[PDB]
DNA sequence: GCGATCAGCGG
DNA sequence: TCGCTGATCGCA
């Protein structure tokens, strides 16, 4: 059954031919400065392993990795450009990616490996990648005849997939989807990823320090309190200090025992003084923890640099995700641990932090989709669109909006936002799911257009069996016909709300393009460094900032054409945090 | 070691 | 709402 090939000694000419499946195998999980373990070829004239050592010294053969014009289908490509980014050498001509393909094709599957994306045709002659190398503490490369057959199976799967995949993203609609936008975002966030950012790492530590001081004197305090000493971070002896020892009451419970989130600790607080300090706790642990020390952990000791890894092919709106360290939940909103942003600072020495950010991209593609002549009309005059929805709610003019009144519609928005349950949105008012409830149905009364589409676009879920976001990204809702109402009413929330992410999600990767384009015909050394989900973080020479202040926003605003404006906000600063 | 659990951060 | 990371704890 073994898959003929050759296991090449030297790289020859049949090996150079301008279209081929290539694989740059890289096993490591995070790819930056990592070990390619083999090379695999096939194309026209046959199937090859190369060994990295020989194929990557071998000047023709990393000239034909750099000429455009020669033609390769890879899985997971970015891996591969930027693993060969840190060893000088640069990959261009990638006309197919199966992972992104795979991706666009239904990113509920999952597929990680190109043994997922080949059963997805019946094509099953590869094995998964954790069969071959393992997983865990016993993960490891195989022997070289083992390690060869993989990685030739691999490139003749990719090599025989890429027809079918076409063939049913155009079919689909999305063949423009990969090659237009994500097969060229790939090689942006190859970049972005390798530049990384710079890390002003005894910032951290000092920060780091203080914390350490606020957390002793914090837990002290605690155990003073509560007459012993525990551990303050398992929810379980702490459980039993607050609802036992204490007695305060049981507003909520977990699965396995007693809650102990901050939402129910805020309620409990006028019971007893450690509720607060718990809370404190929490919050100190959390930036101690989680961004000082997990931060810490990732920079690189040589050049103080962190180097994310954008996960393009995950989430099944189309956003992106990042890892190692994760760079889009870095504190902002309370400014304690919105200073942990001022470690974050430019690679350079008078250069700055240029950030932009969609203003309220998300509901200005709802006015745009649902073409609720009341919203499209608030966001053609540039309200405030929370004093507006509070106004159309609770039915009173600008002047008569109070501050909880402002705070309650921003929360229906956000729900509306993010498809969250008509449940969740009373534990974020701390309400009643009756009157929950009765907000959105006086949400609809307001902006009937949108009920129109919330109510059409479940049952064009439910008749096509997936909803599209504007440059056609898809996502199935099997459970939208299940007979079990949460599983259903949440397959209706992603089918509203899809069209609604996904779409703002295909505007800001566009936009990526676009400004890299232009950013290079302006002759500009300014780049993109991050990208979170509604913003845009570069670096830059100060002396870039003024044509930055036009070219960026401008950009932006111009990615797509709506029925509505797009607007764009944007700071810049010594450090991220200054970026305000 | 590993996965389940619970917790909290951003958009 | 999700995707991420970290601390704890039962099972191995
Ligand atoms: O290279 C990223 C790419 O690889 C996948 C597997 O095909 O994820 C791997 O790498 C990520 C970054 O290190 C890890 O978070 C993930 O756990 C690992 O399997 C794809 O999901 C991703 O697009
Ligand atoms: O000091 C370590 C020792 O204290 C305990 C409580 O008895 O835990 C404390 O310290 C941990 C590490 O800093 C925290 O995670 C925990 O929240 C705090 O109460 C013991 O578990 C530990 O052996
Ligand atoms: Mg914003």
């Amino acid at each position: 059954a073994k898959m003929a090939f050759t296991l090449a000694d030297r790289v020859t000419e049949e090996m150079l031919a301008d279209k081929a499946a290539l694989v740059v195998e890289v096993v490591e999980e995070n790819y930056h400065d990592a070990p390619i373990v083999g090379i695999a070829v096939v194309n026209e004239h046959g199937r090859f392993f190369l060994r990295p050592e020989t194929a990557l010294a071998d000047p023709q053969f990393v000239a034909w990795l750099g000429d455009e014009t020669k033609k390769k289908s890879m899985f997971d490509s970015k891996r591969a450009a930027v693993a060969l980014k840190w060893k000088g050498i640069e990959l261009c001509g990638v006309s197919f990616d199966l992972l992104l393909a795979a991706y666009l094709l239904d990113p509920a599957q999952g597929v990680d490996d190109v043994a997922a994306a080949a059963k997805m045709k019946q094509y099953e002659a590869v094995r998964p990648d954790e069969a071959v190398y393992g997983k865990g503490a016993k993960r490891a490369v195989p022997d070289e005849p083992v390690l060869a057959e993989h990685l030739v199976r691999k490139a003749a799967a990719i090599w025989e997939l890429e027809r079918p995949f076409l063939d049913e993203l155009r079919r689909n609609e999305q063949d423009r989807l990969l090659v237009e936008l994500e097969q060229p975002l790939s090689s942006i966030l190859a970049e972005m990823e390798f530049a990384g950012v710079k890390v002003d790492t005894k910032r951290l530590e000092q920060m780091g320090k203080e914390l350490a001081e606020q957390l002793g004197t914090v837990e002290q305090r605690i155990y003073e309190l509560a007459g012993q000493e525990f551990n303050i971070n398992s929810p379980k002896q702490l459980g039993v200090i607050l609802f036992e020892k204490l007695q305060l009451p049981v507003l909520k419970k977990t699965k396995t025992g007693y809650s102990t989130s901050a939402d129910v600790l805020e309620k409990l607080a006028p019971y007893h003084e450690i509720v607060e300090n718990i809370l404190h706790y929490r919050q100190l642990g959390k930036l101690q923890s989680t961004y000082i020390e997990g931060l810490l952990k990732v920079v690189r000791p040589d050049t103080k640099k962190v180097h994310t890894i954008f996960n393009q092919a995950l989430t099944q709106t189309g956003r992106l995700s990042s890892t190692e360290p994760n760079l889009q939940n870095i504190p902002i909103r309370l400014e304690e641990g919105r200073k942990i942003r001022q470690a974050f600072v430019p690679s350079e020495s008078d250069w700055l932090i240029f950030a932009a950010d969609y203003s309220q991209i998300e509901l200005r593609v709802l006015a745009h989709i649902a073409e609720d002549d009341n919203l499209m009309e608030a966001f053609r005059r540039d309200l405030d669109i929370h004093t507006k929805t509070a106004m159309d709610i609770f039915q009173v003019s600008e002047d008569e909006v109070t501050p909880n009144m402002r705070r309650q519609a921003k929360a229906v928005n956000f729900g509306i936002v993010y498809g969250i349950s008509d449940y969740g949105l009373a534990q974020n008012l701390n309400i009643s799911r009756k009157e929950a409830a009765e907000f959105i149905e006086r949400y609809f009364e307001s902006f009937p257009g949108v009920k129109r589409y919330m109510e059409n676009i479940v049952q064009e879920a439910k008749q096509k069996g997936y909803v599209t976001t504007l440059l056609h990204r898809r996502r199935y809702l099997p459970d939208i016909t299940s007979r079990n109402f949460n599983v259903r009413s949440f397959a209706e929330r992603m089918a509203m709300n899809t069209p609604i992410q996904g779409s703002a999600a295909d505007i800001i990767k566009k936009a990526m393009i676009d400004l890299n384009a232009r950013l290079k015909e302006e002759r500009l050394q300014a780049h993109l460094l991050l990208q979170v989900h509604d913003e845009l973080i570069l670096e830059a020479p100060k002396e870039e900032m003024e044509r930055l202040c036009r070219l960026v926003p401008e950009v932006m605003e111009q990615a797509v054409t709506l029925r509505v404006p797009l607007k764009v906000d944007y700071h810049y600063g010594s450090t991220w945090y200054d970026a305000k």
